[PDB]
């Protein structure tokens, strides 16, 4: 039913022929386990290999390890609240949960063995067999936490704050930014139900009301992440996580904020390197953008002009062009990503994965928009534009198949409509069908590939040996749709502003969905810590920008197809909803500043009630008199050996003296005159 | 020679006639002080008024005052170093300066009576005759300062380190933004003086130098700000300053950061009336700007269309009438922005200042650039709209004075330099004949209306009467020089690129003229503390943003009259050097977060070890035998009373067991195959 206790499950694949390091190489794994403190046992593997299986021994270790790990965080301002003060006392006040546990049994394993339990990094490449580890699942706990959640209409904090408590803080994040992001998608669904019902199709109203929502919501959310990462105490991680083995550095100096020696990379030479995604970045709009143009600029003339044999065969012809081209170009730019991202030399483990989504967002960018912006500002505002386009394709298809019948071209206004279609709603069920359902299949296509174990643990190592078959989960991948989802929201939304009612829908799906594919479709991924969702944070706020310029391009481009477009209307358009959107930035800003944050109150109360315990611990009529015996103990002093100085005291001393000549020196002031 | 030890005095003006109130005052003055704990002292007025000389008796009540004061900034977090553990050797470690002396003495003198010393505030309306509460000078220093700092150059961080040590923090944040801004002078001087000899005027490439430089300033400027509020320890002082009388108050609750209550006022209610300044801020734009635009629609009939008599003495006829008119249009604002400061009701007195500033900005914005504004957009470019203009002053003046002779209307193009020679050149020289010599003059016009005292302090209180009249030197006023100077720099520059250099010749003047105005001519200020230099950082920042929108109209609109003006140029004008500069302030405020701060590492240091002191202080082969001793107690504890859970880990205990089970399972997995 349950896990034996198990923490961790290590795979250590063996191959047939080359097993003379295998063989030495176990051996090498399996005392350098127990050096750390960990029990250990070995199961029979899936084909080839040899699932062993790590739990921490005596707990009496490991409850000293917390602690050792809680004041390595609370001094470096990781957790606000300090550990209680008797050991062993301190996890009975707030307990060790699962997500905590199997952190510090990770770093157990995976350390450079110097400052450290032991070196299991596959990236080491001595454990080159050591293929994966990982933590079992909680059967016993999918079950309940899928009904616990389909069960419900709305989620509650309490629903996500036991997502922390298992599954880490990074995927905690994610659940806690979808949950974030359906109930600020009702806005945008409120009005824009409306701007359709009411207003027609391209209304600036709801260009400006969709450009105030897109920075209430992104301003509203850095206010909410710093409150769960207060509460759930990963108050800025990024300094603290490992670095990478990888690393190279010039010199090492001591750290200024700690003391203990560092590698060192100057970051004005690195700069300079990160300086050159610039020209990446332009390259990949180029390439990019010129296979989805010239897909689109066929797809334009099969459709719109052509008059021959097969118009619905050949129409399927662009969008086969595409799914082949499209992740052979985007495999060879990210082949020139990483051979960059390795040229920056990142310091920590989570600084290098969070600079390849950055150079993989402009990648995720043209492939998820310049279908639309080919659209919106090419084809339907000035699409005559297109006739050097479509008068080679003439060409290309009199060379292929007498003269070809094509019709006269004509500007259909309805492309903008029925390409938000597919992004919104058929691209919604399509990917639906391809997050869950097909590798929901995909198990069944391993049950048709179906062992001297032993019999009393055999249907838990039936399990363990289905489980290692799994891919990790990559947290980063449904961050990516659910801001190319902001994407048509905050850019596109104003052509079809029925965009945000088949967005909240798909949501409130895909809490549960993202939910389910935790479960049953993925193993459980080790539990790291964020203090923030990383990279995306400037990506949401870039097309929050650019959804300003362009939200506001399209309402001009585009609302005369339904006067002549000129150049001087569209830059004052851009100009006063660019500046509405930086005016409205600075409102909001402005206004959640001045609410209450009780993420750094309870923060700052906890710096405060440490230097007034600290105070209490090392601190544990009659004033008049005092005035008069110093004065005349500086006239004593002076007596002995002056003239203008302690003389010009003594004259009024006290103070019944200083009112008799204040008194007299009124009237003496006021009888001359 | 020097002050006989005197802290401050207290100048307690006594009139003729309702003398009564005076005199019993004086008792309720002279009395509250010397329950505080400082002496006093009663000597001779100027003519009807009675100087009390207070210092503090016993240094050892007040060492342990300063002591009490510094724990009390150290627990809101200001300091960022604790005092010494031993009492009255914090003093010998770091000395109290001239500054944090005369602060405490003076919180002494004004506090509400219930939490600290006593209260003279001259705004509780019954100490009403208490006229001024002023420390001071130290001639034999100011005698010394103005002689050190004209033998000089450049000058130095501790040359401004001891002008915090005597004037506060208040006042040598200026002097150390004033270093900082002559410095960063040079870079437009620099190229400049390049622009203007190598290329042309209005040339777009110092258009873009100049928006660079403009943000380079201003945010290494906030680099620099937090690096001397570390290092004077003034770390965030705007929560810790005193309170207003005035502050009304809709409940008290506790406060979360402290514990101790405070008054509230919620400020959601106090948005709603800062709010309130968008119709002020607009109606000051139509007040003033319908001002400076009749009065210069005037200066160029007078100058333009004219040919009767007396044009150099009609000339000066608009200059009358707008140095009369303007300070009357901005005394009538001004009480309404004192009737809406009231209203929006500050909490700590030093928010309701430095709002006082941002409801006067406006004013002087219009007053300064309105002037220019007009020239540079609507004379230069296409003046012919001002004919409605030109033909009214015609209709004016040929009811007052017949045909009047009037010649044909033409743009002259040299107005912008002539305007520009004007505000960086001669209203830089008449400014300072206004800051230092007519000042220095005015001192003889009370030479010339020039007592029963005593012979021996005859020299000492002649100059206390003296220095009585002089006014408190306002701060706020040489900030508000400095910043419209950078207003011309980044706004206004691209018109006559030598702007930069002759505002690096007047603020090397500046940096001592101001100097010099501290010693000779105004009384010495209360030493306060800030920590910014407050709401000029977002007057700087809003200057220089304008000024790459303003900056690049210019250099369309006035460079084709060195073709026609097309309205898709300027608005594309605009939108390239309006993005190029929040681009170089993306890489700015990038490249600098990548700088070592040495203002947050000296922060962050002090907090590691605190709670590295914190630690110390309560927490003052072999290993392989532990995995087997508590893996055979499980199992023993479990003998007791489990079977799938238990008998899994007991099978391979140790290690030499498990190699050995490991090995004979590779090859009974591989000789199946
Ligand atoms: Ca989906
Ligand atoms: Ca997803
Ligand atoms: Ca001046
Ligand atoms: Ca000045």
């Amino acid at each position: 039913e349950s896990n034996f206790g198990v923490d961790f499950v290590i795979h250590y694949k063996v191959p047939a022929a080359e097993r003379d390091e295998a063989e030495a190489g176990f051996v090498q794994l399996i005392r350098a386990l127990t050096t750390v403190g960990l029990a250990t046992e070995v199961r029979h593997g899936e084909n080839e290999s040899l699932l062993v299986f790590v739990k921490v021994a005596s707990p009496d270790l490991f409850a000293k390890q917390v602690y050792r790990a809680r004041l390595g965080d609370w001094l470096h301002g990781v957790r606000v609240s300090a550990p209680h003060n008797d050991i062993a006392q301190a996890l009975q006040d707030e307990p060790v949960v699962e997500a905590e546990r199997l952190r510090l049994i990770y770093l157990m394993i995976t350390k450079p063995h110097n400052e450290g339990g032991a070196g299991v990094t596959p990236t080491n490449a001595k454990w080159k067999h050591v293929e994966s580890i990982f933590p079992l699942h909680s059967h016993s706990f999918n079950k309940e936490w899928i009904k616990k959640w389909s069960s419900k209409y709305t989620l509650e904090q309490t629903d996500i704050d036991n997502i922390r408590d298992k599954f880490g803080e990074s995927v905690a994040f994610y659940f806690a930014f979808l949950r974030s992001y359906f109930r600020f998608l009702v806005i945008p669904s409120a009005f824009g139900f409306g701007a359709w019902l009411l207003l027609g199709q391209f209304s600036y109203l709801y260009a400006l009301l969709c450009g105030l929502w897109s920075v209430v919501f992104f301003e509203y959310w850095k206010k909410q992440e710093v409150d769960l990462a207060v509460q759930w105490g990963v108050r800025g991680v990024s300094s603290i996580q490992q670095s990478r083995p990888e690393f190279e550095w010039e010199h090492e100096a001591e750290d200024p904020i700690t003391g203990e020696p560092v590698k060192v990379y100057p970051p004005m030479k690195r700069v300079k390197t990160q300086l050159l995604q610039i020209p990446f970045a332009l390259a990949c709009v180029v390439a990019l953008g010129a296979l989805i143009v010239t897909c689109n600029s066929l797809e334009v003339f099969i459709n719109e002009v052509y008059s021959g044999p097969g118009k619905q065969y050949l129409g399927f012809l662009p969008t086969i062009f595409l799914v082949i081209g499209t992740p052979t170009i985007s495999g060879v730019l990210m082949g020139a990503a990483e051979k960059l991202n390795a040229m920056e030399n990142y310091a920590t483990v989570d600084a290098h994965d969070a600079a390849l989504i950055q150079k993989q967002f402009v990648l995720n960018f043209m492939t998820s928009y310049m279908a639309l912006f080919f659209t919106a500002f090419v084809y339907i505002p000035f699409g005559h534009i297109l006739h050097p386009f479509l008068n080679f394709w003439r060409a290309t298809a009199q060379t292929l198949t007498k003269e070809l019948p094509t019709r006269e071209f004509q500007i259909n206004p309805a492309r903008i409509s029925n390409q938000m279609f597919y992004f919104t709603v058929t691209a919604q069920i399509v990917n639906f069908a391809t997050e869950v359902v097909v590798p929901y299949i995909k198990q069944q296509a391993f049950q048709k590939a179906k062992q001297e174990d032993h019999e009393e643990e055999a249907e838990f190592l039936q399990r363990v040996r289905e489980e290692c078959t799994l891919e990790e989960y990559d947290v980063s991948g449904d961050y990516r749709e659910m801001v190319m989802q902001f994407g048509y929201v905050a850019m596109f939304s104003v052509a079809w502003p029925l965009a945000a009612c088949c967005f909240l829908v798909n949501n409130w799906v895909e809490l549960r969905s993202d939910a389910l594919k935790i479960a049953i479709s993925s193993r459980r991924p080790i539990p790291w810590r964020t203090d923030s969702i990383g990279p995306w944070l400037t990506a949401l706020s870039f097309l929050s920008w650019l959804g300003s310029i362009t939200s506001s391009a399209i309402v001009y481009l585009c609302s005369n197809s339904k006067s002549p477009l000129k150049a001087w209307g569209l830059l004052l358009s851009i100009l006063f909803a660019e500046h509405f959107y930086l005016v409205v930035q600075l409102a909001v800003r402005f206004v959640l500043s001045k609410l209450d944050s009780p993420g750094l109150q309870k923060e700052r109360k906890e710096r405060f009630q440490t230097k007034k315990r600290l105070l209490q611990e090392n601190l544990g009529i009659e004033h008049s008199e005092k005035i008069t015996r110093e004065a005349l103990e500086e006239e004593a002093r002076q007596a002995s050996i002056g003239t203008p100085e302690e003389m010009f005291w003594q004259r009024q001393r006290g103070m019944q003296e200083t009112i008799e000549i204040g008194r007299r020196m009124i009237e003496q002031q006021l009888a001359a005159g």
